[PDB]
């Protein structure tokens, strides 16, 4: 049950929200893999994944930092549930250069 925070709407706000997340936790729980799904996904919903494209880069560059299978492993699958999403809506997905 997490406090009365906004949704950060803004891409300013997402980047700060991870790197947080990244930081201060380390051994995240299931729950917190939902969470940045969520947020992906609810932004394909009003097409405005265009910020979340750009938020990608910023988790893969952030996650590689790391060197915990949790972490590596937690990207593969949040980015691969907001490939996916969005393959079914548009057919295709994005280059993980």
């Amino acid at each position: 049950a997490a406090p009365n925070l906004a949704g950060a709407v803004e891409f300013s706000d997402v980047k700060t929200l991870l790197k947080e997340w990244i930081t201060t936790i380390s051994d995240p729980m299931e729950e917190d893999i939902l969470q940045v799904v969520r947020y992906c996904t609810d932004l394909i919903e009003e097409k405005d994944l265009e910020k979340l494209d750009l938020v990608i880069k910023y988790m893969k560059r952030l996650m590689q930092q790391s060197v915990e299978s949790v972490w590596n492993m937690a990207f593969d699958f949040i980015l691969d549930n907001v490939q996916v999403v969005l393959q079914q809506t548009y057919g295709s997905t994005l280059k993980v250069t």
